[PDB]
């Protein structure tokens, strides 16, 4: 246990916003895609989608 795998995030995976400078701490989004160093997280409702990207280290699955 001098190595511990903490956390790995796959499209499809349920994430909330952990770090509490970020405006959407504790929000909860789907993983769409992970590329060139971001993780672009999918949020919806009716008839809208919204697509922010985060740095992994500001996130954890559910």
């Amino acid at each position: 246990m001098a190595t511990d795998l903490i956390m790995t995030i796959l499209p499809g995976m349920t994430v909330k916003v952990t770090n509490p400078n970020d405006t959407y701490y504790q929000f909860q989004g789907i993983v769409q895609r992970i590329t060139d160093g971001k993780v672009a997280v999918l949020f919806e409702g009716g008839n809208w989608d919204k697509l922010v990207t985060f740095q992994a280290s500001e996130l954890e699955p559910v």
